[PDB]
């Protein structure tokens, strides 16, 4: 109630305070318990091999230099006072661009407790790198991790743990990814040894499964229908050479245009993927259909009966071979 | 009139002032009344699932430490003095990137009143996230919200309300969205409970209806005309096999090119939409027209009368089936 | 000549100076005269509905607290001293992103005069929003404004005027817009009333006329030539069904490809424009040509004379109808 | 050797130093000699009409307030001391975005000399605007300038010169532009008069010649080959109406696709260029070939001899007319 | 254990400390040993001719002014104390945009040792320029270097060396480039002479070999198959003029579309590359096939036997010539 007394207490707490020294400097390591409240996952980029994540990152520790008596209340201070206190050098190992929101003020919270306990909250949007294995794209399953580490202090000076256990990270169920579904999330705590010593490490891992309905409707069905249209030329009478030539070469042209526009629309992934293999298979099928028609046209004059036999064998074989190819493709990747 | 007296009064106000402590610290919560004057909505991005908004955000509260007597005037101070005063830790829950304009100076206003009242104005451009359900795109209706919350202080330390009631937010009628029309806007005040306690919450919601004229003129009419051109082959005499083959396969090629270029131009939305369903329906219709012509050509030699009957039945059926499909599509999504 | 005396004078000027108080605080409003020297207009974006502008913005006012005697010279001070003086809270009403150049130093100039006059110059690159009516695009004429306002001070505390009258803004004739020509520029001074009072307002308006030669050469001529090629099928003998079918459907395909690629290249404007109407007209013309050929082919067997009559009527009508359409289009939009 | 003595000397130099006053304030202007060591030219953008340049910019001047005695050595100080010294208000007239590199520290160098001489070095990446005349693109030759000026000080307070004469700017020969070759570079020194007085001006001009091999291989050869393929129809027998119709209309389609994709790939330049004229000429040639074939087909029945004469005249004329067009094009632009 | 004693020792160390003076100022140069722990290589851009690299950059030196006694421990201080100490002016010669990560705090580490030794660690993401010779693209091998230099201090004031020898740079084996494989990395130490004297220089060079499987599957195979389809017309009977004309011109159209879409997808490299040469060769082959068919069609009437001989010679020659072209191409670039 008396703001002058509270100001005197805070000034006494900050009088002689050395921000350059960690709590219990030269003694036992200071334990920092961390919790994450995930607000959203903005995007998951395959081209950049990363994902954007917005979260409330809260750190919990104890500094006996900040213990105060006579006030039976928790002191929620202005965020600017965080510039006058020691804070852990927590950073994200795999991030590429991170920032703290600063509207209207810096998205930062400092709460002090009578026993010297400090709660330090930040709102962070971080773009964390995620190496994605896109061999099975778009039927792939990815695993993206956020790594939390101390930068300068070793395990002799600081220790990390998930405050609250498996419930340390919340808001995962509220994540709305249009293209992915979060199968599972895991929390890991360990120590990692580098040339400068052992450092604490926390890990938050998500497992994402990609949705396939959009790719099925927009990437596979046109190719299947173009392959069927390529088959259509088999039932066309072989006397109409111009009609069958036009049909085959125009199916080839449609397949080429579809492949090029899909490659333009699909993420710029410079290695072989499942959808690329399927498109190549469809292109090879239409190419073989055109070659078969060419052979039939060439051998028609010498022996029309053999040409008709080849035509009917193509009618009975091409759908069967394509069905076998599709069965192999959809059993290998599923 | 006497600037020395005003300077003395301001120095006395700021002498002993503790920015780390909220007004009435340890007592009743400080009530903050907020008003928004929307200048513009820059863009609404479906790919990024967000919208950019520029506004004048004004906060109104009372700090008895700033009460001054002897000056029967309101003191409009330089914005820099805002760095020497306590301000609410107001932030936007769903924003992704926000900034305060700083040309020529920081777009900030501090006005003091004799009773200790503080008016604090900012000009903020914020990119607020908006989860959009694009199943009915481009006939969709969206609801985008701006959430305002206190970051560190709970409801025991601060309370939010819309100053002016339903007239707290102005400038909505002046918003000029080229692709959307603002059907309605709503103001909500409530409290939200998290693990750290209850926090005040204000919500400003807009309901947007997308315009359809551009999509009708540029996305549906070409598909309808290509479907009609596919129908055209039915009246063409079946003796000209090459002509009908070329017409059908070229209609298929035009449909594929139109679909690919629309997908390139349309926002990168990785799930099924209404326009995708319409394009797939048109593609299926032209595919079925080509298949019907192939069947007629195959059965023409064995029984020309049956081929002619199938041709005339196609003439009478394909427009009817397409009309039924269009009626179902335009009654389901409207 | 004596730098020690000048330093003493400047220190005396800045001794007891209160930056939180405007000149003549509590008295008459301080008049600020503004001049703009436009260096360039970087770009004019229709998609973003804005324009980038680089300028030298100079403010002129009087502060009696800075009046000095004994030095018969104007004091051009280091720009950093601007952080120790009161400056107007001038901002741009319609800007979206503005910055002051800072290489090698902050592009800022402070000049003091013996009578207390202050000249304050900045080099500002501002992206000002401009709502563009693109119904007549690319034959449109736009009007883009830059609005200058005081943020916190009302008309009782500050007044704005164009220093130099109509010659306040210079460098307009030197602006080199590749796609636009500046027809006129205007200067407006007024007062605008908001809920917090009346504020001064300056307005600098440009009228831009878009160049049409690029669009005429690259957007209209291909469509006209494709329409003529569609007409070409009328003179082709109707016995060659395959040739006319191929010509018509390939003209349709070329028109579709041209329209799609123009839409990709043209700015992403989500409403109807003049060029879209012209492209739709050309597409409708080629569609009607193909339909007419189909009708002629259908009725050729029953009555060849009527088919020939329809063919010659098409020959005499289609160019005439297209000429009427072009005349209406080029008289409506010009 | 004695760091305490050096620290005492530096403190004495900075004791009573007024950064707000230029050297020899109120007397003769301070002469600043400038040298540039160009590290690279990152890019030259026609769409943005600018070029990115990284350089070491060194300024040389004399400040008698910094003269020190007793130390027969040059004092290379930490860059942070530059914040405690007067520096020229040097800026780039035509730049759009410039910054000083700040990793690991700010890329800044301060060197003091016993006679008060100051050497001040910065590493600056500046995007300087360059108005490019693209009428002769891609056979164009451009001239891009970097302008250096004092912002606040006139010629009565500061003077600029190129330290070292024509050898002031180095590293030009090491510039590796993939698309341009630096024909020449020039240094200019002058004074420019504005409403606020006369200001010193330095200018560094580069003359760039664009390479043509990529455009010759990828932009002209396909058009020439498509024109030859259009000519091919002349030797095809006129009895095959379908074959010649298909060849002509497909050459037109290929030309349209090539033009559209080149326009997409080429920089977004909204006015007529040489390559656009060449593409239009090729398109007109194929259009005229198709029209000639149509006329031959129309007049074939009435008088086959005249049709054959027109066909052979086309065979002998079209290559000749195209050769004349190419000769005019390659003599006008070379 | 006693934090007050440690604070007293640190204050004594920083009392009288001059950050403007290097260690051993006026004496022997200070030796700085540098180590790099590469975390990742984000991207390698051919269009921008650069590569993004994230690393832990650690500098090791000795400052006798920071030597402390009585504490038999290494002092890991808060990163902010780095603003109160002298640090080397280390910068990257070829970088374009670099930054130090600042979440949650600035990614910076200061460790002091009793003998005055300072370890200074930063986490830096730098976009270093790399001039790439893309004549053999996509079969090219590149060499990208990171150059480390002192900005202001010469070799008389500072010396650089790789601390740990060839093991100074770690984490190279963990680099996961989707499109490149790191063949080798090298460390170089030398001195470079400029007009201002001799400066130390460290160099970290990577040799990258581009993967070819994606280009083989997606860029060469379609062209080869289209060339084979162009050959297909040779076996087609020459009586069907329309069929062969359509096949040849549609193969030309497919080749043009493939080339244009590859150019759109491929990096914007404005000079000749190997893949461009291969595409031009395939286009020339299909063009020659169409020309040969045209010649056969022209000479068929006068002498069918010669036309058949030319057709069979084309059948036996075109695959052979294409095989020779492919052998030359794949032996020249491999
Ligand atoms: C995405 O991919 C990452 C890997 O790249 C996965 O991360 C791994 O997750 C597993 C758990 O699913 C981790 O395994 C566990 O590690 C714990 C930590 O081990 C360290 O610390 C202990 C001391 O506390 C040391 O002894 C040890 O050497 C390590 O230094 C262990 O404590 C766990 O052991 C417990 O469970 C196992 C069974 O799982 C029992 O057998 C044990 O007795 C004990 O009860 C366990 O081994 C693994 O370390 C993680 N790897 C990395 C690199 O972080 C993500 O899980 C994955 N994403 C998803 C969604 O799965
Ligand atoms: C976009 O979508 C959002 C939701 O995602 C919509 O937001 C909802 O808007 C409605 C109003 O249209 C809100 O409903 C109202 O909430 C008020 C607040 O309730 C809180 O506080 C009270 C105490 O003050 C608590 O008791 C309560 O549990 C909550 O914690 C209520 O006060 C309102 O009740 C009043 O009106 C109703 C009728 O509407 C009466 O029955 C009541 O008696 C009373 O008079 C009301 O319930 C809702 O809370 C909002 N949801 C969220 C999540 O914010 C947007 O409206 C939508 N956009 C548009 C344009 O509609
Ligand atoms: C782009 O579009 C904008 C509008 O969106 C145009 O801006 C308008 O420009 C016109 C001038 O061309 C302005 O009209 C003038 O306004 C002056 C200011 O009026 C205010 O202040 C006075 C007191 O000084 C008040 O009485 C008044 O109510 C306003 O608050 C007037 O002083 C002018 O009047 C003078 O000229 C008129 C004739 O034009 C005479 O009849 C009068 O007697 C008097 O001599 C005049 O009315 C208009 O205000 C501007 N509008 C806005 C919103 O700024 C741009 O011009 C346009 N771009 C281009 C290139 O034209
Ligand atoms: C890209 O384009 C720019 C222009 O947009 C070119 O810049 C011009 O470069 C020429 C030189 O090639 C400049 O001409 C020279 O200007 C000097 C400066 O003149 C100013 O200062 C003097 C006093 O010192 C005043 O008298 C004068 O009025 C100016 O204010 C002159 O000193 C030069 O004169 C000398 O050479 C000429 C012959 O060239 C002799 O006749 C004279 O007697 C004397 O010896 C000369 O006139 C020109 O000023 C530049 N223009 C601008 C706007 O900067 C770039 O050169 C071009 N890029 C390339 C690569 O060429
Ligand atoms: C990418 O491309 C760059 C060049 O652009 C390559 O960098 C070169 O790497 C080679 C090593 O592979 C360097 O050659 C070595 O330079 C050392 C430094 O020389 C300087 O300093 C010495 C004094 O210490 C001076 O005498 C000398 O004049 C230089 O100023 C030498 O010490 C090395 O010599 C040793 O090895 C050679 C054999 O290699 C022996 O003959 C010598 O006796 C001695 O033992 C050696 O010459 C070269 O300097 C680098 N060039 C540049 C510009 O940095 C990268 O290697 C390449 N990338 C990859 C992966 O290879
Ligand atoms: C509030 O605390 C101050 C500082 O200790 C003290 O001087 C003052 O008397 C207190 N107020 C009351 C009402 O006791
Ligand atoms: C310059 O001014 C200072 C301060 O007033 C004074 O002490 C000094 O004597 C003056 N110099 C001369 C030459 O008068
Ligand atoms: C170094 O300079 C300081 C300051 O002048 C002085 O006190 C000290 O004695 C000098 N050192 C020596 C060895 O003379
Ligand atoms: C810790 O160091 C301080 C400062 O030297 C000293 O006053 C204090 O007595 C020390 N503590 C102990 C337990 O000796
Ligand atoms: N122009 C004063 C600030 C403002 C405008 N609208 C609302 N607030
Ligand atoms: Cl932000
Ligand atoms: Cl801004
Ligand atoms: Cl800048
Ligand atoms: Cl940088
Ligand atoms: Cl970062």
């Amino acid at each position: 109630g008396n703001m002058s007394f509270v100001k005197e207490t805070v000034d006494k707490l900050l009088k002689g305070y050395d921000i350059r020294l960690r709590p219990d400097f030269g003694g036992p390591p200071v334990c920092v318990g961390m919790n994450i409240d995930i607000a959203s996952i903005d995007m998951v980029s395959e081209v950049n091999m990363d994902y954007t994540l917005t979260m409330y990152f809260q750190q919990y520790w104890r500094d006996k230099r900040l213990a105060y008596s006579g006030i039976p209340l928790n002191l929620t201070l202005d965020n600017r006072v965080a510039d006058q206190l020691w804070v852990p050098d927590t950073y994200f190992l795999n991030d590429k661009k991170s920032f703290v929101h600063g509207v209207t003020v810096k998205n930062r919270m400092i709460r002090l407790h009578p026993d010297g306990t400090v709660l330090y909250g930040l709102r962070i949007t971080t773009t964390a790198a995620c190496m994605m294995d896109l061999r099975r794209y778009p039927l792939d399953e990815q695993n993206c991790t956020l790594e939390i580490e101390s930068y300068g202090y070793t395990t002799d000076d600081i220790e990390f743990y998930w405050r609250g256990g498996d419930k340390a990270v919340t808001g995962v169920e509220r994540i709305e990814l249009p293209q992915f579904s979060i199968v599972e999330h895991r929390l890991v705590s360990r120590n990692v040894v580098f040339a400068t010593g052992a450092y604490p490490r926390l890990s938050l891992s998500f497992r994402l499964k990609r949705n396939i309905g959009y790719f099925i409707l927009q990437t596979y069905m046109p190719s299947i229908l173009i392959t069927i249209l390529s088959w259509v030329s088999f039932w066309i009478n072989y006397d109409a050479s111009a009609a069958r030539v036009a049909l085959g070469i125009t199916t080839v042209l449609t397949m080429t245009t579809i492949n090029t526009h899909l490659r333009e629309t699909l993420p710029k992934i410079p290695y072989v993927k499942a959808i690329d293999m399927y498109l190549m298979g469809c292109f090879v099928f239409v190419f073989l259909a055109l070659l078969e028609y060419a052979f039939v046209n060439y051998i028609f004059f010498s022996q029309p009966a053999r040409a008709a036999a080849i035509d009917r064998w193509s009618r009975i074989v091409f759908p069967f071979t394509f069905s076998l190819f599709n069965l192999v493709y959809w059993l290998y990747y599923v």
